[PDB]
């Protein structure tokens, strides 16, 4: 009804008028590379099973307009491993979405982290005006996060002023995050920032911050991991996720009643032992952090690469926060796309107007898990106020 | 080499940026469906292998520009049983040529036949803009038609004003290779009008204008059809074949020393018996008709669609009508051709091409090539 599949190559409908242009487009990536899970190396996937194109596998025809989404023949280790390949497989993809009528394009996943936060694109194209805008869409991620926030605290049955809010990972997401829920939502009582050694003076600065340009008056930790985070994170009662190694939380050590959002891919926390921890216990809230879920119901359109074939009774009201910003572009001209580490109180934009279109983050889920309702509820029974 | 094969789709390739656009593209079909598909339906073929979608299967690179050519997803009888749905998927196509660069867009084969030589196209595109034009390119293919009769007498050792000249099928094709050869050639001795008996009435005006216009001054016979060719065709020392109907000329009864070019698609004469005849007795000579001979190699790009001869080709050779899609994007002079058109831009089109160093291709006739040595041996037996 929502979801239809279809056979035909989308770029070849497009081109004899059989489908519409689209409005946006997103860039994602294959996942990564494990020598233990395909029958081939790295280089042959690339060349023979993605062909060494971008692949327009999706469209999101949205309320306020049509989203195309476009896979790299790229895994994410090949982003980090060679940033000038990257870029020049991003521009092609940039010119396929131009041809089908993007006008801005969101950069998903660590495609952002891998290319200087987009800058290395647009230096490269920055001779170039016959191609899209690019954004990384990421104080709509901000917002989406905070949306969740928001969520997971009512569904929780608390209030953020009486939590411990422990922050894994303060990058270009988690640095977007944190200000603006200081400015959206009540300040909680305690503030934990964790991130690598490498990052303390960093991490120093951002206290320094907290305390004089964002008005919190609470107590602040920082807590510096190494390939775990350390134990002093288990004291916090929220735990909000953005970082870029997966697994460095044990959710097998939060104590019972914390709430966990997480916009990290793959999670920093496992999910298959959230999920039994979840279904035996009860006593965790968990959920992805970058979902925004739509007062319209959308139309996706779902045409799968034949050599690489939960898309069915996904949830139609349900979109990717960075996804939706380039939308949001095209639709407001205050929103204005980001690229490089963009520091300034513009995410609240995004909060206000996501805010009056009666958005509000997704339904509680992890990746295939849909956290049931009565289980919330059983939940909110025994760890709520 | 000059012909390469590229596993992944031109479409996609042109998109990302790795393909230049090209200038002008021509259409083609899937030849004609039979129980020879001795495995899959026709419905099965269109919607499951082609997928109800034009798709871009060569480039053809000449020292005048890139053409596309684009294969429509329909076999030749379904144009003529649905010029609905003929015109439909031309359009389709026609989209997909202009975002891939081309201008002008050739019409081959039988699809000019099957849609009033592009009115219906015309009609059907009518306030559209954003579509490249379409050609007949039969102006073009008259001049190699012409060229090749040109050529096959200077093997065969013969000239044209002695020849007795029987034409078989007098259509768009047809009708543009006669006055043609009138002007630039010299008169032949007689000329034979053969077509269906519904058009003798046609036929018949046609022998005033060669006698009152073309200022022809031989013999003038008209013989029609009511199946095969009447037994006065084979009283003819040249043929010259444009027929839509296949088989209708008896390569057996052709006497010693008969030169057939022939555009028909199929031909209008067997092809096997033809090769067996010349092999055993050497006594014909016989061509394709509308193939162009370019004075440079052309690089040709080709896709096969991964569901369903190429690397045998002659990299010299480019239809002519097709080619005549590139000549309107380059000559503004030699404008686009749409419907019944006649006129004597005919000229203008030979004279170009000579220009250029064209000339027709070699004597060959589908996958077979006539040796030069056999052709020396007709020349003896037969020439003078
Ligand atoms: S389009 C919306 C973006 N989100 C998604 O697409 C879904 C998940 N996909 C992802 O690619 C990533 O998980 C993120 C996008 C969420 C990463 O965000 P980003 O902010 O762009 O990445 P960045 O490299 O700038 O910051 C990551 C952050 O994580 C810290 N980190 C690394 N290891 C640790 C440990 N062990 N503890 C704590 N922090 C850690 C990095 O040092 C860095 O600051
Ligand atoms: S690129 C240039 C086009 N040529 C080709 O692509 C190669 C061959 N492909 C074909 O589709 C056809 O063979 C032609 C294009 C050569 C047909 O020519 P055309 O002029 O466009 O078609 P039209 O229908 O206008 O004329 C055909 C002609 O043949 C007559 N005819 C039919 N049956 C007979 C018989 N039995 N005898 C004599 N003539 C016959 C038709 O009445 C009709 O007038």
């Amino acid at each position: 009804e929502y979801v239809q599949f279809e056979s035909r190559s989308l770029l070849s409908l497009f081109t004899v008028g059989k489908i519409p242009p689209v409005d946006a487009a997103a860039l994602c990536y294959w996942g990564e590379y494990d020598p233990e899970m395909f029958d081939w190396s790295r280089d042959y996937m690339i060349e023979n099973i993605f062909e060494n194109l971008p692949f327009w596998t999706m469209i999101k025809q949205t309320n306020w307009g049509r989203i195309a989404i476009i896979a790299l023949p790229r895994f994410v280790s090949d982003l980090y491993s060679n940033q000038d390949d990257a870029v020049q497989v991003i521009i092609e993809a940039l010119e396929m979405a131009g041809i089908i009528g993007a006008k801005f394009v969101s950069l998903t996943g660590l495609i952002p982290s891998a290319t200087d936060y987009g800058l290395a694109i647009t230096k490269a194209v920055a001779n170039r005006e016959d191609l899209p805008k690019i954004t990384t869409g990421h104080r709509t991620t901000g917002a989406a996060v905070v949306l969740t926030i928001k969520k997971i605290c009512e569904q929780g049955g608390r209030d953020l002023s009486t939590e411990k809010v422990g922050f894994i990972g303060l990058g270009s997401v988690g640095m977007n995050v944190l200000p603006l829920m200081l400015k959206c939502l009540p300040h909680p009582q305690e503030i934990t920032l964790c991130d690598v050694y490498s990052k303390l003076e960093f991490l120093e600065n951002i206290e320094q911050n907290l305390v004089h340009k964002f008005g919190f008056k609470g107590k602040i930790k920082l807590a510096l991991s190494k390939t775990t985070v350390p134990q002093e994170i288990y004291d916090s009662t929220l735990i909000v996720g953005a970082t870029n190694v997966a697994n460095v939380l044990d959710i097998m050590q939060v104590k019972p009643g914390t709430l966990i959002v997480d916009d990290s891919g793959p999670h920093c926390f496992s999910v298959e032992q959230a999920i039994k921890r979840f279904q035996e216990r009860e006593d965790i809230l968990f959920s992805e952090g970058g979902m925004l879920r739509s007062p319209f119901p959308i139309k996706t359109t779902v045409h799968l690469l034949p050599s690489v074939e939960a898309v069915f009774n996904s949830n139609p009201f349900n979109i990717m926060g960075c996804a939706f910003s380039a939308l949001l572009s095209s639709q407001f001209e205050q929103l204005e796309p980001t690229v490089g580490i963009c520091d300034g109180e513009q995410s609240e934009l995004h909060y206000q107007i996501l805010q009056e279109l009666e958005f509000e983050a997704g339904d509680l889920h992890c990746e295939h898990y849909v956290l049931p309702a009565k289980s919330i509820a059983n939940f909110r029974q025994r760890f709520g106020k």
